[PDB]
């Protein structure tokens, strides 16, 4: 559309797993433990990384 909502569209993309593997990882789960969660990933390191350190961190925060 218009010169912003262009790279509004762009971002999107850029660090797509990062940005989505954090969401995950951080949303509330107090059934289990981050590394339980984790070993059921199938998107390799980046994405488990991602995921885990943000998890950790939020749940922490939640202290």
């Amino acid at each position: 559309m218009l010169q912003k909502k262009i790279e509004e569209i762009a971002a999107k993309y850029k660090h797509s797993v990062v940005k989505k593997c954090c969401y995950d990882g951080a949303c509330v789960n107090n059934d289990e433990t981050c590394e339980q969660r984790a070993a059921r990933i199938s998107l390799g390191p980046r994405c488990i990384k991602a995921f885990t350190e943000c998890c950790v961190v939020a749940s922490q925060l939640r202290a």
